[PDB]
């Protein structure tokens, strides 16, 4: 008496970035978001449904997770368990294929393949959107990371209508490459931002527009009217931080040298765009053609070990056990 599944998906970087909630208990977004699906890193999850497990258990790279480390995949079971009417506990055994020590957030990729895994152990036969609207209520990046190369996340109005889905670049995404600069809260500093930050109304204003030059930029393969879109979009979202209340940034020293550096890049005729998450770590969206080149223009501050490349990934891969 058990049902078991198993996942593979990749992460995904946001360009356009997923910047606050309109609604808590769904994850239903206060605006709309697009991504691009990378290679380099990835989550794969097997989750095992069986009458004789006498409590919930996860394992991440090998490694039993505590309560608090498990709270998570324990909510985000729970709401698979009851939209299947399933009274049975679970284990979910999940590795990420990421860079060891780095700061790499892999909840898109790990609560995409846990989606995934869940689907087809207990048989949902869910269509892409619909495990996408799945994966959203675990983590809102999660739902674009069903999707391979660039995916929007559409805010919607509802959970029925709040789900990624791919845009078609005509491959323009194959020429793309991405360069992580690893430098030595995420969901709680998005609602202290929401709810306080005097600067928020602005951010939420110009995410129509970007997101639309975007589209533009990708239909005209555009790639400098793309870099300067998404990263002033980057921009825009650190920037309603130092306006909540309390007051605070992501960003560390190594962020803004990166930053810095990047802008060099770009002055010496490298066309280089860099944009952040929640944390201090920089990604760095260049043309393929160009990437060595701005490896080489980074090395002269950054070891090795700090510089990881990736290009454009698949949506998620489904497994039977
Ligand atoms: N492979 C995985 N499978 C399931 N859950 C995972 C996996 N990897 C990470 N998680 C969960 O997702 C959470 C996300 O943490 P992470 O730092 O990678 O991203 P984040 O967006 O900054 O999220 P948070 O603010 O909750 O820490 C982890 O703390 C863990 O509980």
């Amino acid at each position: 008496a058990m049902l078991s599944g198993k996942a593979r998906a990749h992460t995904n970087i946001a360009l356009i970035k997923y910047w606050g909630k309109a609604n808590e208990e769904y994850i239903l977004p206060m605006n709309s978001s697009l991504s691009l699906t990378l290679d380099a890193f990835y989550t794969e999850t097997t989750v095992t449904f069986d009458a004789h497990y006498s409590e919930d258990v996860f394992i991440l790279n090998g490694i039993l997770q505590n309560e608090k480390q498990t709270k998570k995949v324990k909510e985000f079971l729970n709401l698979v368990r009851q939209q299947a009417d399933c009274t049975w506990f679970a284990k979910v055994e999940s590795q990420n294929f990421v860079p060891t020590a780095a700061g790499l957030a892999s909840s898109a990729s790990g609560l995409a393949a846990l989606a995934g895994a869940c689907n087809v152990a207990l048989g949902l036969n869910l269509s892409a959107k619909d495990l996408s609207r799945l994966a959203r209520r675990g983590s809102g990046s999660a739902c674009r990371s069903i999707f391979g190369g660039f995916a929007q996340w559409n805010k919607g109005h509802s959970d029925e209508t709040s789900f990624a889905e791919n845009i078609p670049a005509n491959n323009w995404e194959n020429e793309l490459a991405m360069l992580f600069i690893l430098i030595n809260s995420s969901r709680d500093g998005m609602k202290r931002t929401v709810e306080t930050s005097s600067f928020y109304q602005g951010w939420l204003d110009n995410v129509e527009k970007d997101l639309s030059q975007v589209h533009e930029a990708i239909k005209t393969k555009d790639f400098p009217r793309l870099g300067e879109i998404i990263e002033a979009n980057g921009l825009r979202m650190h920037g309603t931080t130092l306006g909540a209340v309390p007051p605070f940034t992501y960003w560390s020293p190594g962020s803004l040298q990166a930053m810095a550096l990047v802008r060099q890049a770009r002055a010496k005729g490298i066309p280089c765009y860099f944009t952040m998450d929640a944390g201090p770590n920089v990604k760095v969206l260049v043309e393929k053609k160009n990437l060595e080149a701005l490896k080489t223009f980074l090395s002269e501050h950054f070891s090795k070990e700090q510089l990881v490349p990736a290009f454009a990934g698949p949506g998620i891969e489904l497994f039977e056990t």
